[PDB]
């Protein structure tokens, strides 16, 4: 139920596709149809969720360098991944910039995403 | 700088080799020298950092399932990689286990790992 095109609330996309030993791999765009803004996307996810209504743990990073532009950063996000008529990855985010060491402390950004097979 | 093996503060360790192109692939030991406790790691780091004295960005996941574990559960680390005498790989991390929806709100731990290319004593 992972493999295809999920939308975040804010205009965001990504597609992936969930291999069947636990491998993530797409493409991540930060604006929808704006071909510039898409970037290489990997990570895992539990292949064997538990059947009991629990969701389907994952994880992916982004690291924001393509052709277009490279902000000498990246993104994780870790959550989980919910079936069913209103399918959802819920998530939190981890976004990291390359810094000096006097700049360490102000390296890391923490949000969330809540992600949907619809746009918002 | 980043390909090779690296050691956590707390007994863990993992090992990686960081593609031309901004991949990461390795494998993540929770308990050094416990077989049973490798996990295959995926991630991506920024194959072209400032040069101004400025980190590495990366980022890389684990999810918790070998043939001999699995915790329903998934880590990312987010960072950067410090070159030089002492190189580091600064982390925060985030662990997602799945969850029902009634203990959602209790899914996600967060802590950090710092990983040195030594052993901590
Ligand atoms: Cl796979
Ligand atoms: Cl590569």
């Amino acid at each position: 139920g992972i493999t295809g095109t999920w939308y975040n609330q804010l205009g965001s996309t990504f597609i992936v596709t969930a291999g069947a030993d636990g491998a993530l791999t797409g493409t991540y765009e930060s604006a929808v149809g704006n071909a510039e803004s898409r970037y290489v996307l990997t990570g895992r996810y539990d292949s064997a969720p538990a059947t009991d209504g629990s969701g389907t743990a994952l994880g992916w990073t982004v690291a924001w360098k393509n052709n277009y532009r490279n902000a000498h950063s990246a993104t994780t996000w870790s959550g989980q991944y919910v079936g069913g008529a209103e399918a959802r990855i819920n998530t939190q985010w981890l976004l990291t910039s390359g810094t000096t060491e006097a700049n360490a402390x102000k390296s890391t950004l923490v949000g969330h995403d809540t992600f949907t097979k619809v746009k918002p």
